[PDB]
């Protein structure tokens, strides 16, 4: 339950977010530009302070708020880590207020993810619909492996969700070559 | 957190289980044949039973002991329910001690999962290496839909996990053609 660094961008656990920190949090998850791409649309105070109360003795699951020079880049997690088996999943929402940020967002979760939790494997679900998100990944090397026939419900019709994965040598090969 | 039933056969909640049957579970999970498959090979009482208090508020994650006239059958689960999006994961293992029972179960399971919880559809994980399951799984409709590449470490490589699912229109093909 510690923060990361990555360059000049500091990962914030969400156990150690100041008050501010857990409204802005808020703020960008139920904004419609990141509501429309989650699970659940609309996540309430009550409901969010307590998620931040159970992450304290929720390990695998690790969530933080990104910062870089006074700027609120938004939010990624890595979750469902397992050590043994070495695997975890990644998510992202940016800053709705930004018009980029993902991407930072991204390289510093990667860190996180292989150098310090040395994890094997990185995997990704991402609704068919969400056509900025999938080309997002694609250009940052994930490659699809499957998907989740029928997962979501999205305007009364049941449609999928494509997964995507990346392994510790696709993150070394990219950073070999600089 | 009730349980229900199938034909003569009855689905006990796991928060509805004796001592003895929190045991028996217990000992259904640890076995060799049972463990070799799981994500985790070895449950202690102690996690047991804290996993089993737990599912007491865990409404999004329902396990069951199978009983027949007499004969505990093995276990089933439908976890990681979402009742907006209506999926949910299935998982299965037989009394150890047992030659067949895993089809009873199934049936059963699929019958709380598409009508008592009305959901649309189910998923599998299992480790590709799993001949018995996979062949078990295919025989009861299940269908392909991708991979969790490399998500597994098995003997210090890393190997994949299939993903199979069936979906409420499936369910009901089936039943119609008794
Ligand atoms: C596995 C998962 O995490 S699935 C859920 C994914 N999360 C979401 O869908 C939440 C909503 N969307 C987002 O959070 C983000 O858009 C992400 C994380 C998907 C991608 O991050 P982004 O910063 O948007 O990357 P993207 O490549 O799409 O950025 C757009 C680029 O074109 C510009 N641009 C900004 N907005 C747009 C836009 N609507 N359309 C086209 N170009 C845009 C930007 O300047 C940027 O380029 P630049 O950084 O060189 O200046
Ligand atoms: C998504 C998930 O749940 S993945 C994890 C799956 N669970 C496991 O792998 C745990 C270990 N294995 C099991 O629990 C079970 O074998 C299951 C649930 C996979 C399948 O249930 P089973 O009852 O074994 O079905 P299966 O078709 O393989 O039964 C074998 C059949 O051939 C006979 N048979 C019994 N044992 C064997 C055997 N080792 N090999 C070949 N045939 C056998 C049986 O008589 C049975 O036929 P019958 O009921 O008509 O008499």
């Amino acid at each position: 339950k510690k923060n990361y660094s990555y360059k000049n961008i500091q990962a914030i656990d969400f156990t150690n977010l100041n008050d501010g920190e857990k409204l802005l949090v808020l703020e960008f998850r139920n904004h419609p530009n990141t509501a429309l791409w989650m699970y659940s649309t609309f996540i309430s105070l009550k409901t969010h302070l307590q998620f931040i109360e159970d992450l304290k003795n929720s390990p695998n699951h690790r969530y933080f708020l990104f910062k870089e020079e006074g700027v609120y880049l938004g939010v990624g997690s890595i979750t469902k880590i397992n050590f043994f088996h070495k695997h975890g999943y990644l998510g992202i929402y940016k800053n709705p207020f930004l018009k980029n940020g993902g991407e930072t967002i991204l390289k510093a979760l990667e860190f996180i993810a292989f150098e310090e939790f040395q994890l094997h494997s990185l995997h990704l679900e991402v609704m068919e619909n969400n056509f900025k998100a999938i080309a997002f990944y694609e250009k940052n090397h994930y490659e699809l492996e499957g998907r989740l026939k029928g997962f979501i419900s999205k305007d009364k019709e049941f449609i999928d969700v494509l997964l995507y994965y990346k392994d510790k040598k696709g993150y070394n090969d990219q950073s070999l070559l600089k």
